[PDB]
């Protein structure tokens, strides 16, 4: 049984904190380490290996239309139920989620070969900068 | 352009901290939050959108081929360099790290249709078992 390949994921996890500090990893690295969930990912051909370890925190997908309001579920970041209009407003792709918080939404659009994010509730606008793989 | 089609990689993030509070979410969360990176895939249909967000904290990625010493730098980890060489033992897949670090390696094998991973670094071993997808 020499092979290993395919998408593994993490079902148990001993002594990882302690394996860490032998490492001399910092205690706050530590501590957020031990939270998240782990997939290893395997690519084997022969005797050449390929691995890939991910971390992960959450994840988030949705589906829509423009024009066309839609109730949705804010997944794994806060758990809200909002129903959300995303409209264009010249190639600004804008985002209005109704629901329990006062002013919230999002600004999307792309200039040149970047994203570029701003994400509101209430007074605070975060803003996101991507570059694309 | 109104087309945002391709996967996204954050490299830059303001606000996230104060963003997060507005959306009442604990500090216990926000101190994770803020030190992952996203990687967000936008798939475009005119009108019809859908986003895949992923939330990171680190990666580590490793290709060699099993009996040929690669020299290792554990950026993602805890930052040493290493001399890491892979070979079989039997049906165990062995990997010594030749460095500062005593007894530094891991060793990885297939039992049942688990994914068996022992990471060791002097007197600490971490053990792990993973499922397949
Ligand atoms: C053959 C399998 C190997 C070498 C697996 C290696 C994975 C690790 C040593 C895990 C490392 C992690 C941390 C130390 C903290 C957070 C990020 C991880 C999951 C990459």
């Amino acid at each position: 049984t020499r092979d290993q390949n395919g998408t593994w994921e993490m079902e148990s996890n001993e002594n990882f904190e302690g394996y860490m500090k032998a490492l001399d990893i910092d205690f706050a690295t530590r501590k957020i380490a031990v939270r998240l969930t782990q997939t290893l990912v395997i690519d084997q051909d022969g005797d050449n290996f390929k691995f890939k370890t991910t971390s992960t925190f959450r994840n988030y997908d949705v589906d829509f239309t423009v024009g066309v309001e839609f109730d949705e579920y804010t997944k794994s970041l806060d758990n809200r139920h909002v129903k959300a209009l995303v409209t264009w407003e010249g190639d600004v792709l804008v985002c209005v989620q109704k629901g329990e918080k006062e002013n919230r939404g999002w600004k999307k659009w792309i200039e040149g070969d970047k994203l570029y994010l701003e994400l509101t509730c209430g007074d605070q606008v975060c803003r996101q900068v991507f570059k694309k793989k």
